[PDB]
């Protein structure tokens, strides 16, 4: 575990993380995809060997000794708000199990279901709150990656609020 487990946010490409493992915002079929998934594919392509996994699950594949946790959030275009919310919570619970199993002291994590899977809605608070519920019982240092300047401020404020 980390000696004083923390949350931090950085506005940068998760492919440049300084953590012991990365969470991919994966599609269910293990395809290269877009956004975070495309950046992960370019950096750790070997981790996409048998990475296909259902919605609401996470599957880890090693790129050398570096763990890539493929976490599949729901596409809110296809799910009801209610069933989507359930699957988004589930995906983050499976990430917490994998982080614990791997025994890493740190993890880079994006906000699941906030880009092309958002169904055209702002899901910063919904996704961030499911991340906290899952990860609060882990002792890994958690570094959340984002690309939008205004999202960086809101994620930073939400982390500070609880401390
Ligand atoms: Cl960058
Ligand atoms: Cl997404
Ligand atoms: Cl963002």
């Amino acid at each position: 575990g980390a000696m004083a487990p923390s949350y931090r946010v950085k506005r940068m490409d998760i492919a440049k993380n300084d953590e012991e493992c990365v969470v991919n915002a994966a599609n269910p079929r293990g395809l290269p995809g877009d956004g975070v998934c495309k950046a992960v594919y370019k950096k750790w392509p070997e981790s996409f060997k048998n990475s296909a996994t259902p919605v609401g699950t996470a599957k880890t594949v090693m790129c050398g000794t570096y763990p890539v946790i493929h976490a599949v959030g729901p596409n809110f275009s296809n799910y009801t708000e209610s069933e989507g919310d359930r699957e988004l919570a589930a995906a983050y619970r499976e990430v917490a199990k994998e982080v614990t199993r791997l025994g890493v002291n740190s993890v880079a994590i994006p906000l699941l279901s906030t880009g092309v899977y958002s169904g055209g809605k702002d899901r910063l608070t919904q996704s961030l709150n499911h991340l906290f519920t899952a990860m609060d019982s882990t002792d890994a240092d958690v570094v959340i990656y984002c690309r939008d300047k205004e999202w960086e401020k809101k994620i930073s404020e939400a982390i500070q609020m609880r401390t």
